[PDB]
Order: structure tokens, then sequence, then C-alpha cells
């Protein structure tokens, strides 16, 4: 059950942009989107892959808890917030790729593939380097498939411990106030065309949950704030947030 | 309190500017250092009122009275003054709207013996639950000070309480109050009205990237028109110490 609400295209038009927003009303089990075809087009997950990567790392004990310190590897990189020690909370918040590349090496090719199949995550293909396949390898996932994966995480239904799922959902916390809670992860995929930006997660209300997954063309980094802004425009229009 | 508490008396200016009287207690986790405007009141024990929802939720989860934070507790049909209470709730919304009737049923199901044993295990306040099993934190014998709230919250933060790690994680999720790009606040307000002196509480912590600041405040609350000062005075103090922008 998926309704094409093409009136949302205006929110992309207004901003000089092309993309898709997908919403899922958990209570009514109804889905909405501006573009059914792009909603099912698969892209590299890029930094949104930190969600399954964190889950696998916790379930295998590569990460013991959300306070364990991961030492900076001593390589100065362009994003300054990466050149410091991190735990799981701050590595997610600052999208610290080197920490997650190390997770993937310690998970290893065999267990990564097995768990992604267990997760039904995208096309379950990890072809490429073990520490970069979600950046420039074979894995692809659509907006609707992100939703399906996130729904399982929300319900503690993934095939990892309940504890690992609770810790990752804590690490995904982005915004909270008296009206809603957002747990989400951004992404920006540049190594292979098309360059796109991601925002995936959900909005917790008192009596319902709205899952969302959006991607949009992102020729330059100047447009990155449109990921959250366009999603919220749709969320507001649909009365989900004030 | 291994390190001696530090008294910052300039914080009283934030009480007197509102013609109010109270205490703010802060604990810098990295430095293991406590601060307060009034050491005597910091150690004065009061009824916890709604802040007791934190230990109550922990015990109910550990004993299986609450299966998880999605289990629905049906409205019992009685219409009460606070409109948000007249509806079904789960643990998240019962904490958010401080739905007393839900927590009175938690306490009844826990029962006197297990409730006493658990609060002695937590070393919660004066550990005294004399009174009605479903009202002793409103009008019975239990008392806790602001510094004792800090000690209890610090154990909860570190998962050191004598309940399952899972119960502690769930309650910390339910305490979520505020989150933005700078900080996260997990906290619980309280308003004690059945027994004098009427007082307001705000207890919790601020999570930063690299540190956690625990806080506990209470203040005299002769009328409900001062209730916003629980959060506002605490945030003034947090800002003066450059903890939040
Ligand atoms: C993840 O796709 C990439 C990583 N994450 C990311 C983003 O999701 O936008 C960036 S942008 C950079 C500027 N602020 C930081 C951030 O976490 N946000 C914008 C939310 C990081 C960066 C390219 C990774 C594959 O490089
Ligand atoms: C718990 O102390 C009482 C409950 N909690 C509470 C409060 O701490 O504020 C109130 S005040 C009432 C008006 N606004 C709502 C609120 O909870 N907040 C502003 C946070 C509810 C209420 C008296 C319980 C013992 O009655
Ligand atoms: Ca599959
Ligand atoms: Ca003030
Ligand atoms: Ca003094
Ligand atoms: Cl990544
Ligand atoms: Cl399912
Ligand atoms: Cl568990
Ligand atoms: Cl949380
Ligand atoms: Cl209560």
């Amino acid at each position: 059950e998926w309704q094409e609400n093409k009136s949302w295209n205006a929110h992309f038009t207004e901003h000089k942009s092309q993309g898709v927003v997908v919403l899922w009303n958990e209570n009514k089990q109804q889905g909405f989107t501006n573009n059914l075809k792009r909603a099912n087009q698969a892209f590299l997950p890029a930094s949104t892959f930190k969600i399954p990567n964190s889950l696998i790392a916790l379930d295998l004990g590569v990460v013991k808890d959300e306070h364990q310190v991961f030492k900076w590897d001593g390589q100065t990189r362009d994003i300054a917030t990466w050149n410091r020690d991190h735990n799981l909370i701050t590595a997610m918040k600052y999208s610290v790729v080197p920490v997650y590349q190390e997770f993937a090496r310690q998970i290893g090719e065999a267990r990564m593939s097995k768990m992604l199949h267990a997760f039904d995550y995208g096309n379950e293909d990890i072809s490429g380097n073990v520490d970069s396949f979600w950046l420039d390898g074979g894995i692809r996932i659509s907006a609707t498939e992100q939703i399906s994966f996130l729904r399982k995480l929300y319900h503690n239904k993934l095939h990892v411990s309940e504890r690992s799922q609770r810790i990752v959902k804590q690490a995904m916390l982005t915004e909270a106030n008296g009206d809603y809670i957002i747990r989400a992860k951004t992404g920006y995929s540049t190594r292979i065309e098309p360059k796109i930006g991601w925002w995936v997660g959900w909005v917790e209300l008192d009596d319902n949950v709205w899952f969302f997954a959006m991607n949009m063309d992102m020729p330059t980094s100047d447009g990155l704030g449109l990921r959250q802004a366009i999603t919220k425009e749709v969320l507001k229009q649909e009365k989900i947030i004030p």
C-alpha cells in the first residue's frame, strides 16, 4: 500500500532540486511518496551504512558498549572532528568514517555478508573492499528498503541482540522536544555517480511512529542542509510535526 | 562525595531575582567534583513526588510489571484534572506526562516487600516507605535530598543499580527530555503538594560530547505559577558555567 503524493514534488522544485521522500505511517501501515520509481531506485548507502555496521559491531563484541573509546589512528584527515578519540555516540554524531572502517575490518568479509543477508539489507552485496564497499562497492539500497530495515530496528526484530538494537537507537538520537523525537542518520555519497544525499530514520510521536527515508541529487556540498529541510517541509505539510 | 563540595554562592542571584528560594546541585563527572549554591539545603531531604517515577519504573521493569516501553496501560475510565492522564499510555508517555495513576498501579503490583527491598538495594534516600504502598512518595515517609538524587542518578547513568542493564537502558530512554546538536538532557520534574513545604524538583543530567553534568534542584513552590523556574533556574546556572550555550 503506497500512495504517490506528487504534490510534494513542489518542495523539491522550490529548492532547485530532484529527489524522493518516502514516509511510512506505522499505525495505519500506509506508505506515501512523491515518486514511486525513485523510491525504489537503489543507491550506495554511504554513511547511512553506519546503522547496520554499528549493530553488527555491537552484536559481535567488536564494540563493547557506547562508552568504549576508539583511539584516533593518528592520520590527520580533512574533517577536523575526525582527528580525535571517539566513542559510538560521537562517532555516529560526527559520521567518523575511519572508526567504522576499522569496525568492518574486525567484522570481516564472511560475517558482514552473513549479517547483511540476515538483515535483508538492500541487495545484500558487499562486493569490493571490506572497509569501503558501502562507499564505492556493490551494496545498494532504496529508500523503501531503508524504511523496511529501520522498521525492524524500531521493533527490535533484527537478528542481533535486543541490547545492540537499543544501543544503536540511542546513538541515532538527533533531536528531541516536547512534540517529537527524531532518530536518524545522514548520508552523502560522492565516490560514484550519481552524487546524492541521504536522510533516513523515524519520528516518534505520542501515539504513532513515522518512518522516513529521503535521497536527493547533491551535485555540490552546498545543498546538504536540504536533506533535513525538505524532509521537514513534508513532515510539516502532513501535520506530523508542528 | 570524595572531593569536598564547592559552594558557589553567586548562584543565589538566580533565585533572588525570581523572589524564590532553593538549591541547585551540579556534578561534573569527568572531574568528580560537586557544586551547589547552598550546602545545607543540598543535603535536606524532601518527598520525591514525581521524581520517584525513575526508581518506580526501574523496579517495575526489572520485576516484569512492565514488559517493555510499548506495553499499553489502559485508562481506568476516571476523569481526572490533568487531561493528558485520561487516555491510554505506555512507559514513554506515562513518564512524559507524569501520569500518577499508571505509576500507582505499578507500585501496587510491585508491593510493599519488593519495593522496600529494591529501595534499600538502591540506597534511595532514607529508604523508608511507610504509608500507603501506592502513595508513600507523595504523602508517606520517603525522603531524598538533592545530593542523594545525584548519587542515585550517577549509578543509573553507569548501569550500576541492582537491576538488569536492560531496565536501566529503558528508563534512561524514557527520561529523554531534550536533544539538539549541542547536548542531550535526560531528566524528571516533580511537584510535591500533599505535604508542606510544597516544593518543585528537576533532576537529571546533561550529556555533552566529552562529559556528563548531573544536576538536582529543588525550590519552594508556594503556587503553581513558579513551576517554570525549575527548568529555567537550572538552565541559567548551566549557562553561567558554560555547560550549555
Ligand atoms: C557519510 O555519507 C559521509 C560523511 N557523512 C556526511 C553526511 O552524512 O552528510 C558527511 S558531511 C560532513 C559535514 N558534517 C558532518 C555530518 O555528520 N553531517 C553533515 C551530518 C560530516 C560526510 C561526507 C562519509 C561517506 O564521508
Ligand atoms: C509529580 O511531582 C506530580 C506531577 N508532576 C508534575 C511536574 O513535575 O511538573 C506536575 S505539574 C502538572 C502541570 N504541568 C505538568 C507537568 O508535569 N510538568 C510541567 C512537567 C503536570 C504534576 C503535579 C504528581 C505527584 O501530581
Ligand atoms: Ca533477503
Ligand atoms: Ca532567572
Ligand atoms: Ca553555606
Ligand atoms: Cl561510514
Ligand atoms: Cl517484520
Ligand atoms: Cl538485553
Ligand atoms: Cl535515547
Ligand atoms: Cl508519581
